[PDB]
C-alpha cells in the first residue's frame, strides 16, 4: 500500500486492488460492484497499485471521459510506469490530434471491413462448434473463446498462426501481468515483433490491416512508420484480449440460466439485444485518466498528475442507471452502460466484436441448445485492464444436439 497523499482525505480511503480484488471469488463484476455499495463514496482513493482515485458511478465516470480538458488520456493505464509506457494510438492521444488516427484505424476495423469479414467469421464459429458438437464437452476457452477471435484478428492482419503464443502472452502481459514482464518490457516486444513486418509492407504493400496502416494517410498526410507502430500495436491488443475474454463470461452465463437460452432458442431475432444486455453485465474493461491539473471534482480536491480509474465495467453495474444491475434481462428497456468506453475515443473494433459476439450466440445455441458447466467445476475470474476467466468447462448430451 502506497502512503496516502497529504492532498487525499483519510474518509476518502478504500484500498481497492484492480489486479486481484477481495471479492473476486464471487465473480469479477461482483467484486468491482463492492465499490458501489451503500457507505462507499462516488469517488475514492485507493492506496493499492502505487495509488489512485476510483470514480465508482457511471454518472462521473461519463462526465470524466467526456472532459478530456481536465482528464487526459497520455496516462491511461495503471500503475503509473505502464500508463507512462503507453503510447498506442490513437488511445494515449487527446483532441485535437487523436482525432484523425481514428479515420485510418476505421479502414481496417471499422464498418466496412466487418462487411468484408462477416463471411470467414460466420464460417470458422461453424466450423469450431461443429467439430466440437459430437463430443459433449469442450474448455471452452482454450477451443472456441480464444481461437475464434484470434484466428480472425490474424487472418486481417496477414500474420501466421503459428505467431499466435507468443503474441497472446505479450498482449496479457499489458492487462493481466503475471509479473515476469514490466508493461513497457511487453509494450517493446510487440513493436519488436511488428517493426520489421512495417518496414516490409511499406516497401511492398498488400491487402492485410497492417499493410493498411502502415501506407495510410491521417487527414490528408502519410503516417509515420512509428506511429504505424504505435496503432498496430493497439490492434493486436484489441483483437487478441478483448472479445476472447467477454465470450467465456457470456457463455459462463448461459450455461448456468436454461431460461435465458430457452429465449433466445425461442426468438432468435432477440440476440443482438442479448448482446447488449451481456455487454452491459459482463461488461469487463477499466482504463482511465491522468489530471491535467488541479482540479474540484464533484466535492473532491484532484491534484495535477493524479491518476484516476474510470472503470468503464461499472457504469452499467450501477443502480442509479440501471434498476437491478446484477439481473440479467434480455428485454431491458433502456441498457444503460459504457462498455465500449465513452467519450472521444469510443471503441472503434466495436462492429467487430458485436458480430463475432452475435455469430457466436446465434451458431452455438442453432447446434448446441443445451450445455451447463462440468459437474463440480468452479469457474474462477481474473482482473485487470481487461477482466476474463481462467477456465470454462463445459458439458452436454450430444442427443440434445443438431448438425447444421
Ligand atoms: C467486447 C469487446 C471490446 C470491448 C469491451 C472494448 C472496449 C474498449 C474501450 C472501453 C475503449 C476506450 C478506452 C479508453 O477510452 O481509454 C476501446 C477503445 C478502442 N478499441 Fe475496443 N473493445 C473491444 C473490442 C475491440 C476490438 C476487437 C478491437 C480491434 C482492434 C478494438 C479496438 C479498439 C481501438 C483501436 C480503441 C481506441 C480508440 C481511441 O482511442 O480513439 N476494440 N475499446
Ligand atoms: C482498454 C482497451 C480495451 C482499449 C483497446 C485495447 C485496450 C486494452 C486498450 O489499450 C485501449
Ligand atoms: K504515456
Amino acid at each position: 500500500l502506497a502512503p496516502l497523499p497529504p492532498h487525499v482525505p483519510e474518509h476518502l480511503v478504500f484500498d481497492f486492488d484492480m489486479y486481484n480484488p477481495s471479492n473476486l471469488s464471487a465473480g469479477v463484476q461482483e467484486a468491482w460492484a463492492v465499490l458501489q455499495e451503500s457507505n462507499v463514496p462516488d469517488l475514492v482513493w485507493t492506496r493499492c497499485n502505487g495509488g489512485h482515485w476510483i470514480a465508482t458511478r457511471g454518472q462521473l465516470i461519463r462526465e470524466a471521459y467526456e472532459d478530456y480538458r481536465h482528464f487526459s488520456s497520455e496516462c491511461p493505464f495503471i500503475p503509473r510506469e505502464a500508463g507512462e509506457a503507453y503510447d498506442f494510438i490513437p488511445t494515449s492521444m487527446d483532441p485535437p490530434e487523436q482525432r484523425q488516427f481514428r479515420a485510418l484505424a476505421n479502414q481496417v476495423v471499422g464498418m466496412p471491413v466487418v462487411d468484408k469479414l462477416e463471411n470467414r467469421i460466420q464460417e470458422l464459429a461453424c466450423s469450431l462448434i461443429e467439430s466440437l458438437r459430437p463430443q459433449g464437452q469442450c474448455n471452452f476457452t482454450e477451443d472456441y473463446a480464444e481461437p475464434f477471435p484470434i484466428r480472425i484478428f490474424m487472418l486481417l492482419a496477414g500474420l501466421p498462426e503459428e505467431d499466435i503464443p507468443h503474441l497472446k502472452y505479450l498482449t496479457d502481459q499489458m492487462t493481466r501481468p503475471d509479473g515476469s514482464m514490466t508493461f513497457a518490457e511487453a509494450k517493446e516486444a510487440l513493436y519488436d515483433y511488428l517493426i520489421p513486418i512495417i518496414e516490409q509492407r511499406r516497401q511492398k504493400p498488400g491487402t492485410d490491416a497492417i499493410s493498411i496502416v502502415a501506407n495510410g494517410q491521417v487527414n490528408g498526410r502519410p503516417i509515420t512508420s512509428d506511429e504505424a507502430k504505435r496503432m498496430c500495436g493497439l490492434l493486436l491488443v484489441g483483437g487478441l484480449d478483448t472479445v476472447v475474454n467477454f465470450l467465456s463470461f457470456s457463455m459462463e452465463f448461459l450455461a448456468k440460466s436454461p431460461e435465458h437460452r430457452q429465449e433466445l432458442i425461442q426468438r432468435p431475432e432477440r440476440i443482438p439485444a442479448a448482446c447488449e444486455e451481456l455487454l452491459r453485465r459482463f461488461s469487463l474493461v477499466a482504463d482511465g485518466r491522468i489530471l491535467t491539473s488541479d482540479y474540484e471534482f464533484h466535492g473532491v480536491q484532484l491534484k495535477k498528475g493524479d491518476q484516476i480509474l474510470l472503470p468503464q465495467m461499472l457504469s452499467g453495474l450501477d443502480e442509479r442507471e440501471n434498476a437491478c444491475p446484477m439481473h440479467v434481462d434480455f428485454s431491458r428497456q433502456k441498457v444503460s452502460h459504457t462498455t465500449f468506453g465513452h467519450g472521444s475515443h469510443l471503441c472503434l473494433g466495436q462492429h467487430l466484436a458485436r458480430l463475432q459476439i452475435i455469430v457466436t450466440l446465434k451458431e452455438w445455441l442453432t447446434r448446441i441448445p443445451d450445455f451447463s458447466i462440468a459437474p463440480g467445476a468452479q469457474i474462477q475470474h481474473k482482473s485487470g485492464i481487461v477482466s476474463g476467466v481462467q477456465a470454462l468447462p463445459l458439458v452436454w448430451d450430444p442427443a440434445t444436439t443438431k448438425a447444421v
